[PDB]
């Protein structure tokens, strides 16, 4: 289960993560290299490489890491809103191929957003 | 029916748009300010102010936004990838108060995402 990538091991819990929220479905925790005050991931515990190999019936499991996203930043106390992000592939700067969705806040975003 | 946005107003059809893909659920079409060679939208035909509004019921609505973003992309060739954005509030850049997906390729994204 999880998979065999950085994120799998935080999954089997066997590398600690700044774990921020934890349900049956998905889990959420900091950014390591955070490119804004606030900025965390949401992952699936489901391993799915990118978002380009997701299944039709992928589609509540997705948008369930979305919900998770608005309400950890609501936790968070992200007011005045926030931005997410999620990589395909070489041009979209994924690096780590295991679904992940990216909240970015604290501060204005810029755009383009890259 | 589609509310009254920008996004309203397309939905319904009383100002066209670079429309590639239309369900029952969702359209997609090009963002009329590109910030990348590819650049579309996805957006659901139910009315969401915002990311934060969506509610719980909303996760498969969602999700179907991604899996539809993910073949318009195949559809446009998006081979080395693309990057999918969802602004929420003032912070995150948001302008229309309707939920939108925004699909990047075509050239190499950067980081920060903005
Ligand atoms: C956007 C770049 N490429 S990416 O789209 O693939 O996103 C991967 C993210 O996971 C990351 N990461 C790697 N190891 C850890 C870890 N142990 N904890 C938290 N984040 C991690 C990077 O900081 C990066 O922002
Ligand atoms: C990221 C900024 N803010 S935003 O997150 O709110 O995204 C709104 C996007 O919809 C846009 N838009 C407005 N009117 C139209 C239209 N008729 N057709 C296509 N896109 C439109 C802008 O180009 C913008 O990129």
């Amino acid at each position: 289960p999880g998979g065999d990538t950085i994120f799998g091991k935080i999954i089997r819990k066997e590398i600690p993560a700044k774990i921020i929220f934890e349900d049956d479905q998905c889990l959420a925790f900091h950014d390591i290299s955070p490119q804004a005050p606030t900025h965390f991931l949401v992952i699936p515990k489901k391993h799915i490489s990118q978002i380009s190999a997701a299944e039709d019936a992928d589609e509540s499991l997705l948008g369930h890491l979305m919900i998770v996203g608005k309400k950890c930043a609501a936790d968070l106390g992200l007011k005045k809103g926030y931005r997410m992000v999620v990589n395909e592939g070489s041009d979209g700067g994924q690096s780590v191929y295991h679904v992940h969705l990216h909240v970015l806040g604290g501060r204005q975003m810029n755009w383009p957003p890259g």
